[PDB]
């Protein structure tokens, strides 16, 4: 199958609006990590493929995601990330996991779909 830019768009951009809507969880993934702005200048020495919302949300509107399994790893990316850079008891971490929670629940039956 060939999926085009605005089919992917259409099915996918919902699913990461839901995390969007996560308030306060989705607020640490909105934007890429600073950790200048952040202080933890040894994030980017853990963390060597950085993702975020915002950075998904412009791949999808750009077209460069071919097929479904990619935006679902840049977003499997993105918690990755979180669980592996922050504390199991920091807010990161725990807001990493409600937006995982959230994701499972909607990208099953987009992907039914397509
Ligand atoms: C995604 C990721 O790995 N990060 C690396 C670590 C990190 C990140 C944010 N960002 C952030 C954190 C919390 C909130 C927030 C808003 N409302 N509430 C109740 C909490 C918003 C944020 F943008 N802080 N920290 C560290 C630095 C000091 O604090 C923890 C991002």
């Amino acid at each position: 199958a060939a999926f085009k830019p605005e089919e992917l768009r259409q099915a996918l951009m919902p699913t990461l609006e839901a995390l969007y809507r996560q308030d306060p969880e989705s607020l640490p993934f909105r934007q890429p990590v600073d950790p200048q702005l952040l202080g933890i200048p040894d994030y980017f020495d853990i963390v060597k493929n950085p993702m975020d919302l915002s950075t998904i949300k412009r791949k999808l509107d750009t077209g460069q995601y071919q097929e479904p399994w990619q935006y679902v790893d840049d977003v499997w990316l993105m918690f990755n990330n979180a669980w592996l850079y922050n504390r199991k008891t920091s807010r990161v971490y725990k807001f990493c996991s409600k937006l995982a929670e959230v994701f499972e629940q909607e990208i099953d039956p987009v992907m039914q779909a397509l």
